[PDB]
């Protein structure tokens, strides 16, 4: 079952409130044709260079980030091109990005929610069309729509009165998240 960790300054918002409020703050990164930038607006993986168990990426108006967890893979300019696919098992959201390949993963040094064993899987076929790049591409973008559906099932799937409308103090009650530290 999935499983959420939120720092208790969150602990009276709904889920579906947090999310429509960080990815607004993030910002859509114009990760687009024309406007892709290395070192900008790419993001990176851990160990990478289009491969790994992270993928994370920063705001690029300011220091807002995630990382995504599991065994991901990034198709690049093979068929199907600019998909990223594989097992997405974590996002976690916060601020303050650190780490990456070269320190052998990446942390955030604020880290407000996580949400995990999210058990998504994306065969290379769908392309596009697949949860895990719905999912990523989304927050990329600037919209937490697709996260929230994938959460709201998984909740649902728990019990049915459980759902991204619910605080993140109701969860935790119920048996799917715990507080950290603010
Ligand atoms: C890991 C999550 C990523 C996702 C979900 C993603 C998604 C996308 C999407 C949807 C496009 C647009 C394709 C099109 O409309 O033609 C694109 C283009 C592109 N992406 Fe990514 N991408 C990711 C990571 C990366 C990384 C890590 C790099 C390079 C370091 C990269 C480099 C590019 C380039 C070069 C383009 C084409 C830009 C152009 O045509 O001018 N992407 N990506
Ligand atoms: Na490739
Ligand atoms: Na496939
Ligand atoms: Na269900
Ligand atoms: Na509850």
């Amino acid at each position: 079952s999935i499983s959420i960790s939120y720092s208790t300054t969150y602990s009276g918002w709904t889920v579906a409130d947090y999310l429509a409020d960080w990815s607004a703050y993030f910002g859509d990164v114009n990760h687009a044709p024309g406007q892709v930038v290395d070192g900008s607006n790419t993001g990176g993986f851990n160990p990478g260079p289009f491969d790994g168990s992270q993928y994370a990426l920063k705001s690029t108006a300011s220091d807002a980030a995630f990382i995504a967890g599991g065994d991901l893979h990034y198709t690049l300019f093979s068929n199907p091109s600019h998909t990223l696919w594989g097992k997405l098992d974590s996002i976690a959201l916060g601020d303050t990005l650190t780490g990456g390949a070269s320190s052998g993963g990446y942390a955030l040094d604020s880290q407000e929610v996580s949400f995990s064993n999210l058990g998504l899987d994306s065969p290379i076929a769908q392309g596009r069309d697949g949860t895990v790049h719905k999912v990523v591409y989304g927050l990329m973008s600037g919209d937490s729509s697709a996260l929230q559906g994938q959460i709201d099932a998984l909740l649902k799937a728990v019990d049915p009165s459980l759902s991204i409308n619910s605080t993140f103090d109701q969860l935790a009650a119920a048996g799917v998240a715990h507080a950290t530290p603010a």
